[PDB]
């Protein structure tokens, strides 16, 4: 189809306790006996949605949605501690043993374009294939196009904001400045810079301008995002290999996948979707022309409502 199926409840939810100190929200929805599918929110920190269901056909797939790690629902509200990419990888897998399903579609964008392909080539037994969107794979020229010198060059405007709480000598590094702020002892501090990282994407994560993002100044939401966000660009992602993502995209090769992507998606660059696929041809890429980097553009959302039917009604 064009658009989302509709609306509809999640079937089953609850609590994972990880063991060091988080317990992290997950549902349940689409068919119990169904195709087993999990869903990896991205932007590192942004949590699930009740849209996120939509996204697969009803009764065919078997979707597991599940809140990161100190976002969403998932308690540890902001936590920081043990929250980093290897751990979360550990999560999935929880939830995988737990929901009983010994291999599954992994279908995540942005930043779970990160973490599905982080994921996937270190359990490729466990996915079946793979649909991802706004590729990221955190190199060192994605966090700068971002977070430095790039994006701003297209919203001028916007990035004033984004550095009117920096000194001059802050300004030649945003994502430390920020780091500082964010882990402040004192929260209304965290919170001012919290509020501006946060809008800055909820900003030009669109072609067009909406009003669904005010959503991201938020403060509960926008204390999550910005310090959860900031704290794995300053790890930079947790990875030791700037390409480790790209170079060791053999492991997974055999495994089917779609990569969608807006020509003007100002998140992550289509120069991240085409290496990917120069790397992978066996995958399937689909630049949308005129879309940004929301999955749910028109195009992207096309594309993505097309890979899913196929994937599943094969």
């Amino acid at each position: 189809l064009r658009g989302l199926y509709p609306p509809l409840a999640a079937y089953d939810s609850g609590w994972l306790d990880t063991g060091d100190g988080h317990r992290i929200y997950w549902e349940l929805s689409g068919n119990p006996n169904g195709k087993p599918a999990v869903f990896i929110h991205g932007g590192p920190g942004g949590g699930i949605s009740p849209h996120h269901r939509q996204l697969f056909d009803p009764e065919r797939y078997k979707v597991l949605l599940f809140d990161q790690r100190g976002c969403g629902r998932s308690r540890p509200h902001a936590s920081l501690d043990n929250n980093t990419t290897w751990h979360l990888v550990a999560d999935i897998e929880r939830l995988r043993e737990m929901a009983g399903v010994e291999q599954w579609l992994v279908f995540g964008g942005s930043w779970g374009s990160t973490l599905a392909l982080a994921y996937a080539q270190t359990h490729p037994e466990r996915v079946s294939e793979m649909v991802l969107r706004g590729i990221f794979t955190l190199r060192k020229q994605r966090l700068h196009w971002y977070y430095q010198d790039g994006a701003s060059r297209f919203f001028p405007e916007k990035w004033e904001r984004v550095l009117s709480i920096l000194s001059d000598d802050e300004r030649k590094d945003v994502i430390a400045a920020y780091r500082q702020r964010l882990t402040s002892a004192d929260p209304q501090v965290q919170l001012e810079a919290a509020k501006l990282w946060s809008v800055w994407e909820g900003e030009t994560v669109t072609l067009l301008p909406s009003r669904e993002s005010a959503s991201f100044g938020e403060d509960d939401f926008a204390l999550a995002f910005a310090r959860i966000e900031n704290h794995y660009f300053t790890h930079l992602g947790f990875l030791e290999s700037d390409d480790q993502l790209l170079r060791n995209v053999p492991l997974i090769r055999h495994i089917p996948a779609v990569i969608v992507h807006g020509r003007y998606d100002m998140a992550c660059q289509v120069q991240n979707a085409w290496d990917l696929a120069k790397a992978w041809p066996e995958a399937e890429l689909h630049i949308v022309e005129g879309a940004g980097h929301s999955y749910d553009e028109p195009g992207i959302l096309h594309q993505l409502m097309i890979a899913t039917d196929r994937f599943a009604g094969k």
